[PDB]
C-alpha cells in the first residue's frame, strides 16, 4: 500500500499492457461513435480516489452508517450542479449506470405488467426502452412508436396509440435519431392519457447543458441520463425529477434497486458538472452541433443519404443503400482505416438487424480533440472514400495514412 | 486538468476524506482499503469505451483491449474460486444479486432468503427492495443456538416450494453449511444462490468455506474483504452461463464500466498473490482475538463465537443501546455501526448491539497485540460512554494507533 510501490505496472503487467495500448488506440483511431466522448483528467483522477473506500448508504444528512461528512459534501455538490445544469427541481446522482436511472424511475413509478410507451429500438430507441430482452419489454407491456414517412417522430400515431393501450408512462428519447424532439407535445399527449412522461436525454444532456438543444425539464416528470457521452463525464447516471416524485425516486434508487453508491465516481460526477457550467462547455457544444453539421453536409455532396434529411443535433444516421454497401460492411472497412463508426437499422431497412443498411455517426469525440468545420469536412470525405471501395487495400491504406496526419495533429492527452 | 485547479470545492473534499481515512479506526465489517494498483485502474482511460457485450462477441469495434482486460478478471476469478463461469460486469453486489433474479425468475415467484433482523441483506427480500416487493418472499432465520436453523429452512422449503433459496449474510460470524443447504435446495428442486460478498476475500484464501461447488449460483462484490473496486460478480455454474451473461446484458445493464473491471482484474491478480492468504489469515485471526477481548470485558457475541471476519456483539450486559455505542465510540474515533441482535428488545433504529469487522484494521497493517488493544479500548467506551475523560484518552490512544499504522504511505 505504498503508491509509489502499488502501480499498476509492478502489480499487474498484464491490465498495465493493455490499458496501455488502450490509450493508444483511443490517440490513433477517429472515433465517431455518437455515444463516446472523452472525458478530462480532473474526472478521471477524481474515480480513481479514495472515496470508493466509502459505504455511504443513504443520502446527505441522511446516511446509515457515520463517517460520511465530507462524501455528503461531494455528493451534495453533484446534485445541486446538475440541478442548477438543467434547471431541475431535484435530483439523484446516485445511478450506477444510464440503464440504473431508467430503471430507478420504473421501480418507483410502475408496477411489473404495467403498460409503457417508448421509441421502437428499430427506430432509434433504447434497450431500456422496451426491448423485450430488457427488463423494460420482458416485465412490463410495451406499446412502442416510431417515426413517419419523413423520418421524423410520428407524434400523431405515438397519441392515438397513448389513446388506444392508456400507458401508465411513456419514454421518450433516443439512442439515434438526429432531429429536435418535440417534448413539450410528448407532455401533452401523455397528459391527456394521465401517464407519466419520462424523458431519457442520455445522448443530448450536454448539448441541453449548453441551451443548443431543446431542455426537457420544464415538460417531464422525470428526466434520466447518462453522465458520460455529449455530457463528457465519468461513466454513470442521474435521475432529474419534479419535487413531487422527490420521496419515490430517493426511495427508489435505494433502498429499491441499488446499494452503496459508487461515491469516487459521483464525484467525478461533480468534476463534470462543474465543467459543464463553463462558458467553455457551452462553446464546445456549438461546435459539436456545427461539426455534426459538416459531416452531414459532406456525406450528401458525396452521394449518401441522411435519416430525417438532416441533423438538429451531435448524431447522423446514415443510409448507404446508394453505395450498395451494408452498415457491417462499411463498420469493418471503416475500422480498417482507423475510422469507429457503428452499424446501425435505417427505418425500413430491408437487411437483417446484424447486417443493417446504415452507420450512426456522431461528433462528441471528434470535437473534444479539437476538430474543427475544415477537418469534420476532411473526414466525411474520407468516409466517403472508403465506402466507395471498401476492399480495396490501397484505399484503406491512403485514408489510413490520412488518419494518421489528423490524429498526430489533434492528440487527445497531452 | 488536475482535480485542484479544476474544482477546488470537490479536491478539497477528497483530501478531507484520505485524512479521514487514516485519523479513524473502521471497524466497519464490509469496509476495506483498495490498493493504489487498483484506484490507478478505474482510474484510467477505460472509463472513455463502450463495450457493450463479451469478450469477442461485443457490438462496437475497437474492444481488442478491454476485451483483453475482461477475459483476464474472468479468468482469474474462477481461478480463485474454482467457478465453471463468471460475469465480471455487475455494476454492484446489487446488481449481481439482480442479474440471477432476471435470469432465473419470473415476478411474482416465490423465493427464500435469510431475514433481515437475522443478518441477512437487503436484496435477499427486503420488502422495500425490488427483492422483496417484486417477489414472495419467505425467510429463514437463526435458532436458540444462534446459529442457521437449517431444519427450518428445510421445513419452509418444503411448505412454500420456493424457485430460488438465497443464502449468505452482512451479519453472521459463524460457517455456513453450503452442502447442507445445497441439499435441501435439490430436494425441493430450487436453486441455490449464496451470496458470499461479505466472506468473498476470506474464502479465496481459503480459511472460509467455498459456496462455489454447492451452489448454482454465486454473487459476491469486488470490494469488502476481497480488497477491490466497487463492484460486483456473478460466479455461476457452466449450464447456466448464457442466461445469466443475457441476464446482464442487455437484461439489466448496458456498457459495462470497464476501467472498473480494469481494476477488478487488479484486485482478482493481488488476490492470487500469497500475500493475499496471509492477509485473510490475519483477518480471521484479529476478528478472533477481537471477539475474545470483548468476551473478557464482559460482553457477549452473537453466536457464542466467530469463524469469519465478522461479530455481532450484544450490548446488553452493559446497559447500552447500539446507537449509543456507535455514536460514543465515533466520538473517540473507532467507526463501528449499530446492528439488531436476535430477539432484539430495541427499537429497529437504537438496537442491542454492534457489528464490528476486522478487514479494514488488518489491511492498514494491525496484528493480533494491536487486536487486543482495540477491543480493550472498546470496552472502556462501552463502560463508560458518556465520560468525556475516557472518550479523550481512547482518542489519544486511537491517534496513536492511525499515526503508527498508516492506511496509504
Ligand atoms: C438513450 C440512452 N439511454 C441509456 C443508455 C445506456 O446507459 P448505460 O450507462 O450504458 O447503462 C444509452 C446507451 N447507448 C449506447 C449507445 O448509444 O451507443 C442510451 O443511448
Ligand atoms: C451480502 C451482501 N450482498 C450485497 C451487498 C451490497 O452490494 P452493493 O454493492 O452495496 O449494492 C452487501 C452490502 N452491504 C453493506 C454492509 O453490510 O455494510 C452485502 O453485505
Amino acid at each position: 500500500f505504498d503508491r509509489a510501490q502499488s502501480t499498476i505496472a509492478n502489480v499487474d503487467p498484464e491490465i498495465f499492457a493493455a490499458i496501455e495500448q488502450e490509450n493508444r488506440r483511443q490517440e490513433d483511431h477517429i472515433e465517431l461513435i455518437a455515444s463516446e466522448n472523452y472525458t478530462s483528467p480532473a474526472v478521471m483522477a477524481a474515480q480513481g480516489s479514495q472515496l470508493t473506500n466509502k459505504y455511504a448508504e443513504g443520502y446527505p444528512g441522511k446516511r446509515y452508517y457515520g463517517g460520511c461528512e465530507y462524501v455528503d459534501v461531494v455528493e451534495q455538490l453533484a446534485i445541486d450542479r446538475v440541478k442548477q445544469l438543467f434547471g431541475a427541481e431535484a435530483a439523484n446522482v446516485q445511478p450506477n449506470s444510464g440503464s440504473q436511472a431508467n430503471q430507478g424511475v420504473f421501480f418507483a413509478m410502475l408496477k411489473p405488467g404495467d403498460t409503457i410507451m417508448g421509441m421502437s429500438l428499430a427506430h432509434g430507441g433504447h434497450l431500456t426502452h422496451g426491448s423485450p430482452v430488457n427488463m423494460s419489454g420482458k416485465w412490463f407491456n410495451v406499446v412502442s412508436y416510431g417515426l413517419n414517412e419523413n423520418e421524423d417522430i410520428d407524434y400523431d400515431a405515438a397519441e392515438k396509440l397513448a389513446n388506444e393501450h392508456k400507458p401508465k408512462l411513456i419514454v421518450a428519447g433516443a439512442s439515434a435519431f438526429a432531429l429536435k424532439i418535440d417534448f413539450e407535445r410528448l407532455a401533452k399527449i401523455a397528459k391527456s392519457v394521465g401517464a407519466y412522461l419520462m424523458v431519457d436525454m442520455a445522448h443530448y444532456a450536454g448539448l441541453i447543458a449548453a441551451g443548443v438543444y431543446p431542455n426537457p425539464v420544464p415538460h417531464a416528470d422525470f428526466v434520466t441520463t447518462t453522465t458520460h457521452k455529449s455530457l463528457r463525464g465519468p461513466r454513470g447516471g442521474v435521475i432529474l425529477m419534479k419535487a413531487e416524485y422527490e420521496k419515490p425516486i430517493n426511495s427508489a434508487i435505494f433502498p429499491g434497486i441499488q446499494g452503496g453508491p459508487l461515491m469516487h465516481v459521483i464525484a467525478a460526477k461533480a468534476v463534470a458538472f462543474k465543467e459543464a457550467l463553463s462558458p467553455e462547455f457551452k462553446e464546445y457544444q456549438q461546435k459539436v452541433v456545427e461539426n455534426a453539421r459538416v459531416l452531414a453536409e459532406t456525406l450528401v455532396k458525396r452521394g449518401l443519404r441522411i435519416v430525417s434529411g438532416r441533423t438538429e443535433s451531435h448524431v447522423m444516421l446514415v443510409d448507404l443503400r446508394a453505395k450498395h454497401i451494408t452498415g457491417k460492411a462499411a463498420e469493418a472497412a471503416l475500422g480498417a482505416a482507423h475510422i469507429t463508426v457503428n452499424k446501425n437499422a435505417i427505418p425500413n431497412d430491408p437487411e437483417k438487424p446484424f447486417v443493417t443498411s446504415g452507420i450512426r455517426l456522431g461528433s462528441p469525440a471528434m470535437t473534444t480533440r479539437g476538430f474543427g468545420p475544415a477537418e469534420a469536412e476532411q473526414v466525411g470525405n474520407l468516409i466517403a472514400d472508403v465506402l466507395e471501395n471498401p476492399e480495396d487495400a490501397a484505399t484503406i491504406e491512403r485514408v489510413r495514412a490520412q488518419v494518421a496526419e489528423l490524429t498526430k495533429r489533434f492528440p487527445v492527452y497531452r
